[PDB]
């Protein structure tokens, strides 16, 4: 698994869900986070759609140990130079590039990227990768796409995002080819917005919990 | 917006429909140019798709000064350097490759190539590119689809082509990262073939008419 | 068509069904050729899946002289070298690579790629190729889908892959840019499992029947 200081896998092992975060007020990430934690999710995922993201990132990173906090939206190697500075333990893409991929594959740690079409897969693996997004999920075609894609790859393993809900996570976390999904509903934008974590901690576990059979 | 003489902005936001012309007689091109300006459509999409596609660009550039005329289907530096040399003021292509993209960056006309998956988007992305023909919109799944693909990246607008007709077009249009849609029905095969320009003419203010609310 | 010793062209145009082949047991290799050959079906394609495809794919070159033998699941140059040398007549892949390409183009049997979206034909484009294994096929949005893709590229031809049944593959082997498909009914598992190749000789007939009118 290259130079990183922890292996893709570990991370898209750690649970079921790894949410999908917009955060708009730095004060919120904090306690989003324990919250999530709290409510047994770990893996935590902000976007870098928002102004103060990687500020964001940076907090979780310091004051929430006990959280694997990583960075989605990364799109090029500055971000990726950036969000690990501030403490990124894993990042995300929506899709990949030959500079994100020789980047990510020289910096300290570990990138999961989105793919949708084969071609873009081989691509990811001819750098040496193994897991990778699934995304944007639905759109592509879902589940019956999914096992499509990785008809020809039994050793590649995915994280389907992009339109995942209570009632389509489970026919994902169902395929071989899927160790987790990542989804938007865990963390609402008027629950943070509100600070109601009481309400983020539960969406959490029951996200965990609906996770099983 | 790199070195170009006009920006890919402007083309796309010039109106909502770009006409996706396959021109097979040469003697048509101008009159078929006047007919969709006259009914306010300005800016032509030439399709190098047909024997004298070029020469058709050539002559809408020198006689129809008031038309924006730009090629399709442009699919390496050769063929846009090609068009770029006969007069056009743009180029599109159907989806996008390195050369074609470093080709584009370097030359004096916008190129709007074709995308599909979020990793295309990426890669285009990564040459300075902030404008998208997103195609073949309905294949690829449509406007669901394109919103799912818009998800991470609010900053780029698209102008959707392939399967985009009177009865969906508004659907499209209505979304955020839509400037325009590119559709063939203004110029039909056996309206060129005929030069019955009255009714191109019309077709095209009716589809400028259609396009509101 | 480069330098290879057969053309790209001439693989797919041998008949309208490739088999996609799984061989689990090496002794199976052999006889299922001849059952294949037999019923009329001579494009023989191995899929580098099994812990003995390439001994497989090598034995049939050896022994079954009258199929054109293939290597499938083809990821990288590594794996194109090792099959050329087993004896492989072309390669297919599930998607491209800039290298797979490079190196394809470089050795001595035709590769023909799988693709699912316009871009992805065009980087294989750029190397002179002009036949595509389109796949998935019917997860890519299949026969409509593969319209909308060869509407600028009238020169281009296809063969489908991925989840084409008898039910389907008439749909497809209609289109104007398909000369052929690729399905995996006519070796099924149980069959290789339990030697029987009375069985496998008739699917075969019949899939080669069942194509015309």
């Amino acid at each position: 698994m290259k130079n990183w200081k922890t292996s893709a896998e570990s991370i898209l092992t750690t649970g079921p869900v790894v949410p999908v975060i917009v955060v708009k007020k730095l004060e919120h990430a904090v306690p989003m986070a324990k919250a999530l934690v709290a409510g047994g999710v770990r893996v935590l995922n902000v976007t870098l759609r928002t102004e103060c993201a990687v500020d964001a990132i940076r907090a979780i990173a310091k004051e929430v140990p006990e959280a694997i906090v990583g960075a989605g939206t990364v799109l090029n190697p500055q971000q990726l130079a950036e969000v690990t500075e501030a403490g990124a333990q894993f990042a995300i893409s929506p899709g990949l590039t030959e500079p994100l991929l020789k980047a990510a594959t020289e910096g300290t740690i570990p990138l999961i990227p989105g793919i949708s079409t084969v071609s873009e897969l081989m691509l990811g693996m001819d750098y040496g990768l193994k897991e990778f997004k699934f995304f944007p999920a639905e759109a592509n075609g879902g589940v019956k796409a999914l096992q499509a894609i990785a008809g020809p790859f039994s050793q590649v393993r995915f994280c389907p995002t992009g339109g995942i809900s209570p009632a389509n996570y489970r026919d994902y976390l169902a395929l071989k080819s899927v160790l987790c999904i990542g989804g938007s509903w865990l963390v609402p934008a008027d629950a943070l917005e509100a600070g109601d974590y009481d309400r983020i901690t539960k969406l959490a576990r029951e996200a965990v919990e609906g996770a099983k059979l």
